[PDB]
């Protein structure tokens, strides 16, 4: 049908490149479709080992667009321009909406504490002799208290930015963690 050249005019790609990742969705899910469990699915097939579970939840979240559970490769190809085209701002924005899946629209060093543990269970490379051994609080606790700071107690996508961006290597060090992820 024409439903890709059609998709090709909403996105920002060349008919070459929408056919490109048109196929892949094809390819890595030629059901038509997909679910926040395909999804965790997904996650399991590049990162079989370990849980990934919690973290795969949080990821949907990320993805879809004010819509139900029900997702399909439109709103993928688009997140995959705001990856492929979007500089470090962009990805702030989506790292911080990661972040956050609950209420409200704000962080705090709570939500922050679950979100380390997801990681830690997640973790499930540890080779080699290592002296340390675990301490996911000692880092939530600095970054709240380098980022967090206003009254507010919660910290806001701007609150955020004021951080990253007068930032010095702290953030830097998120996206060097985060590229990993
Ligand atoms: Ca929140
Ligand atoms: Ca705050």
């Amino acid at each position: 049908p024409e439903g890709l050249d059609q998709l090709q005019a909403q996105t920002k790609f060349t008919k070459k490149e929408l056919q490109s990742l048109y196929r892949g969705f094809k390819n890595e899910c030629p059901t038509g479709l997909v679910d926040e469990d395909t999804f965790k699915l997904i996650y399991s097939q590049f990162f079989p080992q370990g849980d990934a579970t919690t973290y795969a939840h949080f990821l949907f979240n990320a993805f879809d667009a004010d819509g139900n559970g029900a997702i399909h490769f439109e709103d993928f190809v688009v997140g995959l321009s705001i990856l492929l085209r979007g500089t470090v701002h962009e990805k702030l924005k989506w790292a911080f909406n990661l972040y956050d899946i609950n209420k409200d629209g704000c962080i705090t060093k709570e939500e922050m504490l679950a979100i380390m543990k997801s990681i830690y269970d997640m973790m499930g490379r540890h080779t080699y002799p290592i002296l340390r051994e675990d301490a996911p609080l000692e880092h939530v606790e600095r970054f709240f208290q380098k980022m967090d700071r206003n009254q507010d107690g919660v910290v806001t996508i701007d609150e955020f930015l004021e951080t990253c961006q007068k930032d010095e290597n702290i953030m830097n060090s998120m996206q060097l963690f985060e590229n990993v992820i």
